């Protein structure tokens, strides 16, 4: 008979913005 | 008697920060 | 049979670049 749904693993965001302009 | 369970698919974490002041 | 799949959590990115110089 059917079995029960199996959560999978945990990739990185992208960078952040330029810093604070000097 | 119930078959066995089923992981999901691992998506993509928040942008970073901004970078360290210019 | 086995059960149908489970997707999984979500690390932020990088630090941006430096700001620019002024």
């Amino acid at each position: 008979p059917p079995g029960p749904p199996g959560p999978g693993p945990r990739p990185p965001g992208p960078p952040g913005p330029p810093g604070p302009p000097g």
